[PDB]
């Protein structure tokens, strides 16, 4: 093997400017990182200039360098959607035709008329709302006539709460199944099935530890499932496991934030594995990106820059590093959903001693997924062009 190790971080959000198929998302203007840096008045991110971020676009604070560290380009989506699911399936070397959906104005009457039928239970809520919010809102109603809170968030979730005293827990987690089984539908597809059962009065309610996920397996066998065959090591850091429902999966590192996700990173380079250990900064997304606040997502991408400098030194001579993002979500942007972009691609590896050049542009997520696949000697993904020659 080439590399005896891969470290692939996602800045989960983080895009590059509009993709060529923009217009269709209605994303024409999406910029993430560019915006952001405007926002910022320059951003601040000297580590990232030096691997050569700037080498791939120049935005105010991100100039280019004569030498970058490593090697730079960015990729083009193929896939239709511009969802988590999407982007992290294609980066692994699939291609997904059927998109995850969204509901900013609730799921249609058509899924809950059908949930109701099937649970005999009511249906009450049917809109984008936090945890806390709902609750406070509809929780007593829910005490008193035993029906069902159904709300969403910005992202592809459909999420069922009940009281733990009212609606025992396995009654809320078989509901929660027989949804999961109505959303794999085209018209109303969801990533994600989830049961929120809660506790408490009016006035006082909490949401408990017995939440329960039910999520789609990728649709085809990822390069992680081929590294996991083959003995591998293929370490999850935050959100992967969760993305793949944990496929291809040997250890799985849960995350509180961005800095926690850094030093889960810092933690695997500690340890000596073969195969691929890989990280999903979700902050950008979840806290910033959604919520559009530029001045928080810029403050973010600077405090995950600080860190990168102790990552440089811990990396080896048969160390690769990857940066990517899965898709954008632009802060300064019309409502709350993601949008079409470019992402970026950074290669380093300190055995790269004159440094990186530019790679031609990635024209599918999935030669990631090719590239780890080639290194490592396991079976080519029907989808991606390695760029491991290149390096
Ligand atoms: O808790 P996580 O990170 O798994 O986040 C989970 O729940 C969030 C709701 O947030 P809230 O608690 O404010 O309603 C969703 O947006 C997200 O898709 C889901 O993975
Ligand atoms: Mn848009
Ligand atoms: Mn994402
Ligand atoms: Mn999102």
């Amino acid at each position: 093997n080439k590399y005896k190790r891969i470290f692939l971080v996602v800045m989960d959000s983080v895009g590059i400017g509009e993709a060529p198929d923009a217009e269709q998302f209605g994303d024409l203007g999406s910029d993430t990182i560019g915006h952001i840096a405007e926002h910022m008045n320059g951003l601040q991110m000297p580590n990232m200039v030096k691997l050569g971020l700037g080498n791939i676009r120049e935005m105010k604070g991100i100039s280019k360098v004569e030498k970058p560290l490593g090697y730079y380009t960015k990729m083009q989506e193929k896939s239709t959607g511009k969802d988590t699911m999407t982007g992290h399936w294609e980066i692994m070397g699939l291609y997904i035709d059927t998109p995850f959906q969204v509901f900013p104005e609730g799921f249609p009457k058509e899924l809950l008329d059908e949930l109701e039928e099937k649970t005999g239970r009511k249906i009450i809520g049917n809109k984008p709302a936090s945890g806390t919010e709902i609750l406070d809102e509809l929780g007593q109603e829910q005490m008193e006539t035993g029906s069902l809170i159904v709300y969403t968030s910005a992202d592809s979730v459909l999420q069922i709460a009940a009281h733990e005293e009212v609606v025992p827990l396995d009654e809320l987690y078989k509901i929660c199944k027989i949804a999961r089984e109505l959303t794999l539908d085209e018209k109303y597809m969801v990533g994600r099935v989830i049961a929120r059962p809660f506790v408490g009065e009016p006035g006082n309610f909490t949401r408990t530890p017995n939440r329960h996920d039910y999520a789609l397996k990728p649709f085809g066998r990822t390069v992680m499932n081929e590294l996991k065959d083959s003995d591998y090591d293929v370490i999850a850091i935050g959100k992967i496991s969760d993305i793949y429902d944990g496929e291809g999966v040997t250890e799985s590192l849960r995350t509180k934030s961005n800095m926690d996700g850094m030093d889960k990173l810092v933690d695997t380079l500690n340890m000596d594995f073969t195969g691929l250990s890989f990280l999903n900064l979700v902050d950008f997304d979840a806290l910033f990106g959604h919520r559009r606040d530029p001045q928080g997502y810029g403050e973010a991408l600077q405090e995950y820059d600080a860190r990168l400098p102790e990552v440089f030194a811990k990396l080896k001579e048969d160390d690769l590093l990857l940066i990517t993002a899965d898709h954008g979500n632009d802060p300064i942007h019309p409502g709350t959903d993601h949008t079409r972009e470019y992402v970026p691609l950074l290669a380093y590896s300190p055995s790269m001693k004159e440094g990186g050049q530019e790679l031609p542009l990635r024209q599918t997520f999935a030669d990631i997924g090719a590239t780890v696949a080639e290194n490592f000697g396991v079976k080519m993904p029907e989808y991606g062009t390695s760029f491991l020659n290149e390096l």
